[PDB]
């Protein structure tokens, strides 16, 4: 699925994310524009073997299991195909985890170089909310 910036938004507001771990939702709306461009079904292959997955771009080394990734740890428990559904969801409870791990929004270096820092409040603007 690729959402529109509000819808996605409404999503995430849905699911908690919204100031979840003290970062407003323009936070997490500017991550899911860099990191996926709002498509569900991103997947891309990093350097090291590892994969990205879903909205959130989140990796099979540490947080889900793509069967292919020696060291996979699996701590959001998920297949990595979980991540790509319509339903964000699982994407949402796993990257409750991540950004919970210590280094907050960083652990997406998206978002470091792109968000932080920003007009972040921008991506919700005008949104029905
Ligand atoms: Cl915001
Ligand atoms: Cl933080
Ligand atoms: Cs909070
Ligand atoms: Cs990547
Ligand atoms: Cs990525
Ligand atoms: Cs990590
Ligand atoms: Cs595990
Ligand atoms: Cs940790
Ligand atoms: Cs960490």
């Amino acid at each position: 699925k690729v959402f529109g910036r509000c819808e996605l938004a409404a999503a995430m507001k849905r699911h908690g994310l919204d100031n979840y771990r003290g970062y407003s939702l323009g936070n997490w709306v500017c991550a899911a524009k860099f990191e996926s461009n709002f498509n569900t079904q991103a997947t891309n292959r990093n350097t090291d073997g590892s994969t990205d997955y879903g909205i959130l771009q989140i990796n099979s080394r540490w947080w889900c299991n793509d069967g292919r990734t020696p060291g996979s740890r699996n701590l959001c428990n998920i297949p990595c195909s979980a991540l790509l559904s319509s339903d964000i969801t699982a994407s949402v409870n796993c990257a409750k985890k991540i950004v919970s791990d210590g280094n907050g929004m960083n652990a997406w270096v998206a978002w470091r170089n792109r968000c932080k820092g920003t007009d972040v409040q921008a991506w919700i603007r005008g949104c029905r909310l």
